């Protein structure tokens, strides 16, 4: 076994990474009731389908989720990727939470992470309670029929279980630098 996803309920791993538009962020600096971690990019027709809908989530709960963007993409082989670059995706998509840029990688490996947009959703205790796609279409609005993410939200903040019928990521898939692939093993 090579490479599990991180199973719910598995504690928040703490990380501390740089926002290319200014400043550095803690994980664990957030201390709103939820926290979605969401692995991403710029280049990513998923990402650029569903960032409307995760700056509108945000949005609508400051106070309540506070959100975190993660860029680990190897940009030098996606250009569209490059720190520069998620500055000016921040702006045209009014992203005003934290936009981070992962170096080495190393967080989005904790993290098990595998595609762009990969949401992780922790409760008050900083305990996984969601995991996977924002919603079944990214990259089309006009043909989505679950929003998963908002689905978790809104559960969570009604103390109920979310959905148990797992929905992992769909997206495209990191990019990871020459040789840090994740060489996954179901067994």
């Amino acid at each position: 076994l090579q490479y599990p996803e991180l199973p719910l309920e598995s504690p928040l791993i703490d990380a501390e990474l740089p926002d290319p538009r200014g400043g550095r962020y803690r994980l664990s600096q957030f201390h709103e009731p939820l926290l979605a971690v969401v692995f991403m990019c710029n280049h990513c027709p998923y990402v650029k389908g569903s960032i409307g809908e995760l700056v509108a989530l945000a949005e609508r709960y400051r106070g309540k989720v506070a959100f975190v963007g993660i860029n680990a993409n190897d940009y030098e082989k996606y250009p569209e990727d490059a720190p520069e670059k998620m500055a000016a995706f921040a702006e045209e998509h009014g992203i005003f939470f934290p936009y981070l840029l992962d170096e080495t990688q190393e967080v989005a490996k904790a993290y098990r992470a595998l595609r762009t947009p990969e949401v992780f959703l922790f409760d008050e205790r900083r305990l996984l309670r969601y995991h996977g796609r924002v919603n079944d279409n990214p990259k089309d609005p006009s043909k989505v029929q679950s929003h998963d993410l908002e689905a978790a939200i809104e559960a969570l903040l009604r103390g109920e279980e979310p959905p148990l019928k797992e929905a992992p990521a769909i997206g495209c898939t990191i990019k990871w630098r020459p040789g840090n692939e994740p060489e996954v093993r179901i067994g």
